[PDB]
């Protein structure tokens, strides 16, 4: 098996980006940590945080029912497609978008809170000047080489996760909620979760896009040691490239070994 990030990139082809932070010591494991990558679904973690942050000023926000129609449904909406008739609450849409990566849920939340610009504004509010959300689902996953729309860096996303999950960017109640949503990711078993020991607990958000883009970002809680924050981004040369779950699992093993 490839033993370094550089070696893994050469084996897999494409372009790999990693930022892993050992929160005990502040040591980092890095590869292209300051390069931009298309974030795809991983922004949904930021979207959830942005909604929770708005809920601090308006506690009733999470309660609000959002109704949407058949024509609002975009591809990959396994939860929202079941509730065209009732609609769903803001909190329900957050859980759906983070835990099942539901695309319509993301769009409907963004309509409520002020669109792509609102998520970008939220990123700036927590000290992320790098993140930019430009488009809606599913266009934001085009992942075109050379396009800066809908990108961030592994280092910027890892820093966001550190302050959101382990820091005080959110008040305790909202911080606890974000953690519950991330720990409940249902669609990431073959990625970060596949590259850590089963004793480690994971809260994460995956993403996948065109150009075989394969991403996963989150926080890892080892049983007897301080948490590690891990952001992994990966993208490939051909537009029809296949996503590579195993690249993320391998990057995770290397990061966890390095910070052992
Ligand atoms: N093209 C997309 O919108 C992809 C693919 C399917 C959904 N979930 O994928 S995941 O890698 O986030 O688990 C949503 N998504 C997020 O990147």
């Amino acid at each position: 098996a490839p033993a370094s990030f550089a070696a893994l990139e050469r084996a897999a082809g494409g372009r790999l980006g990693v930022c892993a932070i050992d929160t005990a010591t502040g040591r980092r494991a890095l590869h292209r940590a300051d390069e931009r990558f298309p974030f795809c679904s991983t922004f949904k973690a930021m979207l959830g945080a942005a909604v929770l942050a708005q809920s601090v000023a308006h506690p009733g926000l999470l309660q609000q029912r959002v109704t949407y129609g058949r024509s609002d449904l975009v591809n990959y909406s396994p939860v929202t497609e079941r509730h065209v008739d009732t609609g769903m609450t803001v909190a329900e849409l957050c859980a759906a978008t983070i835990q099942y990566s539901d695309n319509t849920a993301a769009n409907e939340l963004m309509k409520r809170i002020g669109g792509p610009a609102a998520v970008t504004a939220y990123a700036r509010s927590i000290g992320d000047d790098t993140f930019r959300l430009d488009r809606w689902e599913t266009e934001l996953n085009t992942a075109l080489p050379g396009d800066l729309r809908d990108t961030t860096t592994p280092a910027a996303m890892a820093a966001n996760l550190r302050v959101l999950v382990l820091g005080d960017a959110l008040p305790p109640a909202q911080r606890a909620q974000l953690i519950e949503w991330l720990r409940g990711n249902k669609v990431g078993d073959k990625r970060i979760r596949a590259g850590v020991p089963t004793g480690w607990r994971v809260g994460d958000k995956t993403g996948t896009g065109d150009y075989g883009t394969t991403n996963d970002v989150g926080v890892l809680w080892p049983p007897s040691r301080a948490p590690i924050v891990l952001a992994v981004y990966y993208t490939q040369t051909r537009a029809d490239a296949k996503a590579k779950d195993d690249v993320i699992a391998a990057a995770t093993r290397i990061a966890s070994a390095t910070l052992a």
